């Protein structure tokens, strides 16, 4: 006697939503401790004090 | 007492040069001592005299 929910099916469209999904990636503890030093090839040499 | 060279360690840098990098590159000897023939497909008969 009445139009029920399913009773209309496709009509009413499922959604979507990515706030689960969002953006809280965790990047590197070390890249963020500590200073990136720009390499231009596989090896680097650095001087250091000895005495 | 004094520094050495072997105490500066790293601080001198080792050079690059290209100046003997270089070679010219030998040709095919048949390719310049006879008829290059431009060739469409894969066999080209040729008829000679034979009698």
């Amino acid at each position: 006697a009445d139009i029920s929910r399913a009773e209309v099916a496709t009509l009413i469209e499922e959604g979507y939503s990515h706030s689960l999904l969002a953006a809280a990636k965790q990047g590197s503890t070390v890249l963020s401790a500590f200073q990136n030093v720009n390499m231009g090839t596989k090896t680097t040499h650095l001087p250091v004090l000895a005495t």
